[PDB]
């Protein structure tokens, strides 16, 4: 067993381990697309001489973080270990391979999405977005007299075919992605690849439609089974008035019984209706894991709450340090300190507080979080906490 | 149609109506002992005349809030209009009746638990708690090494029947109530009620456990029709090492399948194992809902965050008047003026802040809060949000 | 932690860990009568200090084995850890302490049905009979010109209630059970519990019927939620005939759509239908599980195939051993040895042998049991058959 | 109606009978290929004039009996009558004219696959092999300590395209179908169609993956809807060290819940892991029908066990001559006799005896095999019985 850089030899291969290993596997027509995004140097393969049994690779990737800041990110993906060759050690081998060369190269963090919430935590990931699924029973949804864009006169949102407004579409994602924290730089390729899947398919997906606002959109299709069902493959929105105009139009799809989206766990759409509870919770899951590659670049990169007065401490990550850290005016500053620590954890629960999906104070209920100062734990999670809510951009 | 207090012989007339309204009913001697937490003057009945086509009621419960502060609070529940008599104004006639008493009385707030979603909003109740079941596919399930209690020696959790313990369950109960936002006394007569649930029924629910620790209990019982889940009916740990050692007993349930609870959101389970995912969130709902009866009783009786600096407002309750709002040191002064308002909304949105299980900012992006100072919106959501987190006591 | 033999003070402990370990538990009535199987010094229990953690014991049974022979046999029941202490080593330490006292006692095997198929493979018990659930569609079933009792005339069969006639049934189980390999003695006690099971319960099982022939019985009831599936709990028939009698009775059940049995993969039924595929395999498990406690007691006890010639070999049991082996007319010896093994295999693997479920020659090919002559596997396989087709008796 | 061999013409007319009566019928081009195995004058259509109401044909087989021993077999398929047509005799002509001509030809044994249960004991077809599905939850499988191949370095199996390793497919199962009974010689052009059926379909079957090992295959695709399903459509293992190889890697399937295969009730795979529980029989069905066309000539061709001694019978099937039986040396000699019959039977009996499928005292308790000597029953069980398992090779 050799881990080495793939060559164009062995992509073929690395296709059949490919089709072998991903049930949603995106061909390799589209696997050739999202390529371009792998640097010189991101891959790895494992051959048992001969023929691949392992890989994984990274894409260079661009992710909003609280303060409406962007960092390098490393894109974990197209990870497979062959049915033939499991319990020998390949994925962790591939993972330090590949977590050397991103931490070489520059990169403050790495981030994938999980096949499976028991892997990645071992290997300083720690689950940092939550999609959280909606599903409206549309026949009883009604507005709340206190909702945007209830007055007469015409509809600010269009239906339209995805294909004819690719402009529009891009420019409204580059306004939402620079602003929300999860937002990911989405490059021509996978707008091209967005734009060809929301085509009917024979005996696959029926045709994806759009809602246009001058400040979101909405793409969604009917169900391929339930064709009761409306599900909104992602919903865009810049403005207040976007998102209720373009949810407005969604209720108005009076064929359905139901729209489902997977959205974040701050998704308004429910204090929109006189009935919250018609915006049911009906799946909950990690959506985007990161890991701290470089621990004081990350800790200065991201801003913090303004709310919470100036503080210090000193935070050790398990295998990643100890830091003297100043929070103060939204601002952190983290340097090198032997001075005893205040606050400890391992590196995957700092991915886990980085984006603000996650409280201090709950990863301490669980002793994930250590410290004996109750006061720096409020402190900690007020300070973490992102004002705009996290969402997740797009699966890789 | 009349509305007057029930006189003692209206009571079967009341329980026909209950019996008919409520597949949940309780039954006359559950009612009988429930009916002692109803003050003198505590219920309204319509007669058609003759007979009950309408009744409501409130009790006299103990709410803690943010700060560990207990209110006196009008639980409402026993609410029924008859069949025969829809959309003749029966609910809002009764609902106009007692909110009267209610501040007549001088209760700061009123409290109940909604059978839908889209009834109260306009009474001013605004839901105030969320109700969260966790599914744990148990056979899966292991414990992080980080997670307390993973040492070897006598477990610290012992399986007991229920009824044999009921000095250590109240005592326990008291001590997380007084500590925990959500937090309801319970009165003697409503442990006699739970202990006498935890008895098995011939053709009904199966026997009750408790799992017993110094510092928490468990009470659960396996699922009527599916043998291979436990439901846990209550867990109350005033520890996390309790909370943790109770899980790991639970998980050593090898007979089952799947263990399932009521929650809420900020539950640390998912956090003790090393895959988050198996804790699955099944399904999410309002639980306790709030109308603040006296904005500036309520508001400065609750604690606020420490973290947010001293700031002035001026908040207008749609129609609960216009105060002078300011926050510091973590209390508030909530005094009369005319000067203009900075932040407006309906009295549901304030009891939907009141406990912190609602952002300011997410009301506001449905335009249910409404100001032009997105500061203010950061402050007011500092300021609102509990350290502890809001926990749902007990429905009635 | 310590282990002892369970005082008459204990019991009411081991009733509440046996309610919480046991969905099926039998209640402490039928627990007591149940418990005059369980010979002094029969039950061990692990206390705490104090409370009951664990238990186990073994009743006094009768195990006929092929060629008609009754084996003394130790049956274990009433085995189960508290929930608090998983994972301590309770049912391994319980398991050895029984097996000292079984093996002093001079029980030649003990016996035990699984609750899980991965817990006593470790502990020496083999799966050593196989349930075969059968379920007709009675709609379409004829039976075959060749199947008997197809004359015209009486019926030989008899509709009753079964508490009318305990005496008849008790007189066939006992002709069933001695002629059958995995036949059980019912005591007394057993028959009081079988005949209380019989009558309907509010809220639970239909009422029991019996069909009674003079040389077999079937007794069944409706299901409790599927009306028209009648679930047969037991046939036993002593005669070919009277199995057919019993079955043409049960296809008459014209209210039903099907009739399920929990029965053995040799049961004829699908043979005496045109469509043998109408007896339909609805789920297969093992049944009865057997330790071979003495070897070479176990071996000289049972019956082989006439149909083999004399053959010698040594036989090496993983600790059990190793023995001189001749077969010849029927009748093993085996005697010690320190002559080299023909023929390895764990204690489990004789077990799964012992009754005729298993062939040596499918154990020879997942390498539990190891030769290398296949010649001797043939005649193994050969002498170890049962020419009375295994059936399981009843779970204890 | 008048029953003809078809002509060129008539074959639209059968490929539209065909379309119509078979749900999973192959189409004109497949049928095209299998139709090159059916000789001149193995094919009959009855035409209502004119139009095509009938049709039945045989393929040209070699089928391996116990023995190792491979006779010429008729294949019976493609039989169909018109819905306009039924209850007219038209099967009953139709199998009689094409037994004379496959009796005529020299065929010793006709096969089929029934379409249903109750179609083809009355014209001498007695099932001879049994489809035992088998369904691993792998997420719980381990292998036993005992299983070979758990040693580390290299694996033995490799992950391949189906269709790029044909002549390694070949030789393995050609090796395979000449060592067990039931086995089929493949011939090229199903060869041909089975690499076919490998690819997607768009809006059918997923794409086929194999596992390879020097003495065995395994071709899998994961289930068109369930998606944590992955159905084993073959599985030809020639050593036992092969077929464990090829275990390991299926269950290192990790994105699947469940693997499933069709395969024989001796599979060891079962006692291949910790706990034989987890390999669940799902389904269970008559795979293979055989018709002994020619009595003696059938009962001389097969291998019988040596392990019973020489003995001599008498057996008459009912309409199939009567013989003197004599087996010894695991050879017999079946010579006419008018002796006293010993032993009776239809000849769709002795089809289920012949493959050792079905134990002759199973079908004696049936009535369906008589005997008064219980000996010469216990004999004719040991001598029929297969030392190899029957596994049953393809579907025609
Ligand atoms: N999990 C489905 C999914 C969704 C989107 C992209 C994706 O693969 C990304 C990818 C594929 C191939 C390569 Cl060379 C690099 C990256 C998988
Ligand atoms: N929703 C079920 C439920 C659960 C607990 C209590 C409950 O009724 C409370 C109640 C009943 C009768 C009276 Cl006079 C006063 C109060 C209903
Ligand atoms: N698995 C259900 C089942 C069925 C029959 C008997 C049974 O317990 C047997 C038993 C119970 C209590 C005692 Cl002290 C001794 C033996 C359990
Ligand atoms: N039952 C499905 C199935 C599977 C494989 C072959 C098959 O038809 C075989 C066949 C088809 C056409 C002809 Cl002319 C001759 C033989 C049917």
């Amino acid at each position: 067993v050799t881990l080495c850089s793939p060559t164009e030899d062995d992509w073929p291969g690395m296709f059949l381990l490919a089709a072998a290993s991903f049930t949603d596997f995106i061909g390799p027509e589209s696997a050739t697309a999202w390529r371009t995004l792998v640097p010189t140097d991101g891959a790895v393969v494992v051959r048992d001489g001969s023929e691949v049994v392992g890989m994984a690779l990274y894409m260079d990737l661009r992710l909003t973080v609280p303060g409406e800041v962007v960092l390098p990110t490393a894109g974990l993906s197209f990870v497979a270990v062959a049915p033939t060759h499991r319990r020998r050690g390949l994925l962790r081998a591939m993972c330090a391979e590949l977590h050397r060369r991103i931490a070489d190269s520059g990169y403050p963090v790495a981030a994938l999405h999980a096949s499976e919430g028991g892997i990645y935590g071992r290997f300083g990931y720690g689950p940092a977005t939550t999609l959280h699924e909606l599903t409206v029973d549309r026949r009883f949804a009604r507005f709340h007299a206190d909702a945007p864009g209830g007055g007469l006169g015409g509809s600010s949102v269009r239906l339209v075919r995805p294909t004819e407004h690719r402009g529009e579409f891009e420019a409204i994602y580059e306004r939402w992605r620079q602003q929300v924290p999860g937002g990911l730089l989405r490059p021509q390729v996978l707008w091209d690849e967005l734009l060809a899947e929301a085509k009917a398919a024979p005996g696959g997906d029926r045709e994806s439609f759009a809602l246009l606002h001058p400040d979101g959109y909405a793409l969604y299709r009917v169900d391929r089974t339930d064709l009761k069902l409306a599900r909104v493959s992602e919903l865009r929105a810049v403005t207040a008035d976007a998102h209720c105009a373009l949810w407005r139009a969604l209720i108005g799809l009076d064929s359905m019984e139901r729209i489902s989206i997977i959205t974040h766990p701050q998704d308004p759409l429910p204090h929109l209706l006189t009935d919250t509870r018609l915006a049911r919770t009906t799946w909950r899951q990690d959506g985007l894991w990161l890991r701290i590659m470089n621990v004081p670049a990350a800790l200065e990169a991201r801003g913090y709450a303004h709310e919470v007065g100036e503080f210090s401490t000193v935070l050790e990550v398990s295998d990643g340090g100890r830091f003297a850290l100043k929070i103060g005016d939204g601002r952190a500053r983290c340097t090198p300190t032997d001075a005893a620590a205040e606050i400890e954890m391992d590196r995957d629960v700092l991915g886990s507080l980085y984006l603000g999906a996650h409280r201090a104070s709950t990863l301490a209920a669980a002793n994930r979080l250590r410290t004996k100062d109750s006061q720096l734990l409020r402190r900690l999670d007020a300070a973490f906490a992102s004002d705009v809510p996290v969402q997740t951009a797009f699966e890789f």
